[PDB]
């Protein structure tokens, strides 16, 4: 229900124009984030353990597309530096 994570076809990721979306990159640290609007983000390289307040972990690897919804507050444990093409909406 919260935290949509799945492994989409790579074809639709072309059509979405993900190459034209903003890159983001970060260090091997951990911090806590707040999504306040919808954000679709495709993991192109690296490893993270997100965890929600329910203590559910959501690791995402190279191949996981994610959409966080409008209003969610979770941790981000960057277990290797990651690159995710994102777009807010």
């Amino acid at each position: 229900m919260e935290v949509k994570i799945e492994k989409p076809t790579p074809e639709k990721l072309k059509e979405l124009s993900v190459e034209k979306w903003p890159i983001w990159e970060k260090e091997v640290s951990e911090f806590d984030w707040y999504y306040d609007t919808n954000e679709t983000c495709y993991i192109l390289e690296g490893k993270v353990e997100v965890t929600t307040e329910d203590g559910k972990k959501y690791v995402i690897e190279k191949g996981d597309l994610v959409t966080f919804p409008k209003g969610l507050r979770c941790r981000w444990k960057v277990l290797e530096p990651v690159r995710k093409h994102y777009n807010l909406f």
